[PDB]
């Protein structure tokens, strides 16, 4: 049991340490063994990666907007995504408040082209599942909202009056978050720092591998 159907997900009481430096978004798998960039399906349908962590990786490139193919930073809907991506149909709904955490609920009329932590802040999208977009968008530089031409610091967001304390000191505590990324043989327990620290970047736009031996 994995992230959110299954075990626990959402931060909680374990700890506050260790920074994550040497970041950045994971678009496919790697595995050592024959150095294939492969899609998230194509490494859990062979036995790179489980159910569970394809699924988070695929949450974790919504969360950065689009579901993303490894090549050059290519960005589709998770609904288009399963239509002709790499994403299961299961996913879909699952997978739904991510891509809409940055401008799907947002009403087609007034655009107030709102952000995740802003949607928690007033309860447009929700608690738990905002909090985890939040945790990915962190780990690679800050927090991602529309209108702007990318991603805001915590710290820049503070002071620009999009987040509050409360909000920010949960983002500076990646550690409460649960676990979500297996190895094949080494210790299988661990973050997307550990990932990213393992992570091999296909060439220059295809953004981060993840290195995996299967088992």
């Amino acid at each position: 049991m994995g992230h959110h159907h299954h075990h626990h997900s959402h931060m909680q009481l374990a700890s506050w340490s260790d920074p994550t430096e040497e970041t950045g978004p994971v678009a496919g798998i790697l595995d050592t063994e024959t150095l294939e960039k492969v899609s998230i399906t194509e490494a859990m349908h062979r036995n790179l990666v489980d159910n569970i962590t394809g699924q988070r990786l695929l949450e974790a490139q919504a969360c950065t907007g689009g579901i993303i193919d490894p090549s050059t930073g290519e960005r589709f809907p998770v609904t288009d995504a399963v239509n002709k991506g790499l994403v299961d149909k299961i996913m879909v709904d699952r997978i739904n408040l991510a891509q809409k955490a940055f401008c799907g609920f947002e009403d087609p009329r007034t655009k107030t082209k709102m952000s995740a932590a802003q949607a928690l802040k007033k309860g447009w999208l929700y608690y738990e599942a905002g909090q985890r977009f939040l945790e990915v968008q962190y780990l690679t530089g800050g927090l991602i909202e529309p209108d702007t031409p990318g991603r805001v610091p915590l710290d820049e967001a503070l002071q620009r009056g999009t987040v509050d304390a409360r909000t920010a000191q949960k983002l500076r505590d990646v550690g409460a978050y649960s676990k979500y990324l297996t190895c094949p043989k080494t210790k299988l327990k661990i973050s997307y720092k550990d990932a990213l620290d393992r992570s091999m970047v296909e060439e220059g736009t295809g953004l981060r591998l993840l290195e995996a031996a299967a088992q």
